């Protein structure tokens, strides 16, 4: 059943997915693969990502910055503790109007 629109539209789906990404909860069939895209974006700026994959990752990255800034602070800290991409994405967000 799981989507990328569902994930964002339903806080529960969102939480499950984030727990899947933080590796502290079970992943759904698709959470399993989506997690790969998101880790890569935060870990290495989506180097290995195909077009769709990059779009989807920034899609949720931006949604975290705007609606779950704490989930975002933990995501980056966990996979990019050296800050190689946290500020680039936050700048892309700000550019978009998302403050803080």
């Amino acid at each position: 059943n799981i989507n990328l629109d569902e994930i964002l539209a339903n806080k529960r789906l969102l939480v499950a997915y984030v727990n899947c990404v933080m590796e502290r909860g079970k992943c759904s069939p698709e959470g399993k693969e989506l997690k790969e895209h998101l880790q890569d974006a935060i870990e290495n700026g989506c180097k290995k990502c195909t077009e769709n994959q990059e779009k989807g990752a920034y899609r949720v990255i931006e949604h975290l910055i705007k609606n779950e800034i704490e989930i975002w602070r933990e995501l980056t800290a966990k996979y990019d503790p050296t800050g190689n991409w946290r500020k680039k994405y936050e700048d892309r967000a700000k550019a978009a109007g998302i403050v803080i």
